[PDB]
């Protein structure tokens, strides 16, 4: 009916992703995913340590929502607003998917400038406490 | 054929706004069209100080070109790359189209932050020394 066109990840995502829990976020993603995120020029790659950077950007962010979820069958674009404190913030997920229907590519993009700072520094905070990112530290280039 | 899905202010857009023409910027646009940079929180209003906005985002920018056009109807994405100076940039302009089919919002969302910050001096040059801006100020909210 309405729905045709919308891939069941992307309609998974859009409940899961807000949330940021990190056990159903781990299904959506391919064994080798790359994570773009909006901070840094560099790649977070495997389900394992994209999942748990997930998991704290969904932290960081509140009054988290999807506005428009825009594209066709592997290639995405969801629309989001949200807030990093009191700092408001619009950004893209642009989502590729892969032939077995899993997340390949997870790149955000965002604005504006002063509010990607804020989410920077609490996202270094988060990384650094998180014991888990011993490990984690050879999955970013 | 295999374009009858694309909306045709949205095919003139791709082959306009990256050579940063603001005489051909300013047809596509409509009268109040709201621009929303990936610099600052604010919204620039109507055609004519649109338009030269944008024809400085295009002098700013190098090796710019569109990845994706994602959409349907009213609603698209266009995800980008390019440089500012020596640095990368992947971005999307998100476009609203009105019931006459031109530009009503056009907001845009980038990475890295690195990138974005010389992109918002690059422009706070760029403006400040462009003396149609005292005029464009009100523009701005």
């Amino acid at each position: 009916l309405y729905f045709q066109g919308m891939h069941p990840t992307i309609a998974r995502m859009q409940e899961v992703v807000a949330k940021g829990d990190e056990s159903l976020i781990h299904a959506l993603l391919a064994e080798d995913v790359r994570f773009m995120p909006p901070t840094y020029y560099k790649t977070w790659t495997g389900r394992d340590p994209v999942a748990a950077v997930l998991g704290h950007v969904g932290q960081v962010f509140s009054e988290f929502r999807y506005r428009r979820i825009m594209g066709e069958g592997k290639d995405w674009a969801l629309e989001f607003q949200c807030k990093v404190g009191e700092l408001d913030a619009v950004g893209v997920d642009l989502i590729t998917l892969n032939e077995g229907g899993l997340i390949q590519d997870f790149e955000v993009v965002m604005r504006p400038y002063k509010t990607v700072g804020a989410l920077r520094d609490a996202m270094n905070a988060r990384v650094m406490t998180d014991a888990r990112f011993l490990k984690y530290r050879e999955a970013l280039s």
